[PDB]
DNA sequence: GCCG
DNA sequence: CAGTAC
DNA sequence: CGGCGGTACTG
């Protein structure tokens, strides 16, 4: 739907992420989505006011841009914000180490090549820059998903592996590729990344790893890089979560998403005296687990009607 | 920034 | 822990 | 006045 009062709204948010007030952002994102959802292009100071989520200093805002067709604030944007989202797009680096490089002159990618300090993580981020804030075709991501549930089920069968984030909501484009695995008798899960990753090694499809706990028997996550062989080919990002099949409908839900949807169910969750996580639904507190067997019962659970994946696209 |  | 990440 | 989702690695 709507519109172009959030066009401008969305440059100072982003001017307020990557300056790190987290929180200024936070609200502006809620506004700049309640004005999205509003189906009648918004006229009236009271009306832009009446909206969940829109105050007394957004609605003033909505007037300006109405009036005017302008917003005075975007033209007093600091002049950091171009290279601190420059710098907080590489991997591993966020709005701290932006404002630190910034602060220490830094001003370019070549800058950060040739004299910043940058941890293990943030020398992958950097060395595949370009490609990492690339999005694949959905295509590409089922081949990528395919890879790894075939080296998964070579070693056990009963293995099941999904797909989930952007690819499981039947986007067209994905950023990365998001796959959960689990196995339904509830102890074949265990310790099972040593010999999956080893395998994915073997091959040399994983380039690159980020987050790996590998010493941990316990490990939730693998966060890397990998490449399909061929030529045409670039390195793409790979998550993969292994989960005892008790939290399946859980860490599925929130495998899955949005982030924006899952902040918003967790959100609910609290106003029902419970707590949702990728682990389970609990009443609050620690708390009593409910019985979730499929996602559906997570959205009963919380008095929800079922929402497919591509509806939970927010 | 928003909200309770 | 803070930072960054999902 | 003061929280905003809930959680998993890294060093
Ligand atoms: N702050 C976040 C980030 C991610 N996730 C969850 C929901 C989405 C899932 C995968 O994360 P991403 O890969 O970043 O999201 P995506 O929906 O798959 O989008 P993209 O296509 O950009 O990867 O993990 C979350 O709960 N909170
Ligand atoms: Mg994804
Ligand atoms: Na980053
Ligand atoms: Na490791």
């Amino acid at each position: 739907h709507n519109l172009h009062i959030t066009e401008k709204l969305e440059v100072l948010a982003k001017a307020y992420s990557v300056q790190g007030d987290k929180w200024r952002a936070l609200g502006y994102a809620k506004a700049i989505n309640a004005l999205k959802s509003f189906h009648k292009p918004v006229t009236s100071y009271q009306e832009a006011c009446s909206i969940p989520g829109i105050g007394k200093r957004m609605a003033e805002k909505i007037i300006e841009i109405l009036e005017s067709g302008h917003l005075r604030k975007l033209d007093h944007i600091s002049e950091s914000v171009p290279v601190l989202e420059l710098f907080s797009n590489i991997w591993g680096a966020g709005t701290k180490t932006a404002q630190m490089w910034y602060q220490q002159g830094f001003r370019s990618l070549e800058d950060i090549r040739s004299q910043a300090s940058l941890t293990t993580q943030q020398a992958i981020g950097l060395k595949h820059y370009s490609d990492f804030l690339e999005r694949m075709p959905r295509e590409e991501a089922t081949e990528i998903e395919q890879t790894v549930q075939k080296a998964a089920q070579a070693f056990n069968s009963g293995l099941l592996c999904v797909a989930c984030g952007s690819y499981r909501r039947g986007k067209a484009t994905c950023g990365d590729v998001d796959v959960l695995i689990t196995h339904p008798d509830g102890r074949s899960h265990r310790g099972i990344f040593s010999r999956l990753l080893d395998s994915l090694r073997q091959e040399g499809f994983l380039t690159d790893d980020l987050v790996s706990q590998e010493e941990n028997g316990q490990q939730q996550k693998y966060l890397g890089v990998c490449r399909l062989p061929g030529p045409g080919r670039r390195h793409r990002r790979l998550d993969i979560i292994v989960v005892p099949y008790s939290e399946f409908a859980c860490a599925l839900l929130y495998f899955t998403g949005s982030a924006h949807f899952n902040r918003s169910m967790r959100a609910l969750a609290k106003t029902k005296g419970m707590s949702l996580s990728e682990h389970a639904l609990s009443t609050a507190v620690p708390g009593r687990v409910l019985p979730t067997p499929t996602e559906k019962d997570v959205f009963r659970l919380l008095g929800l009607p079922y929402r497919e994946p591509a509806e939970r696209d927010w």
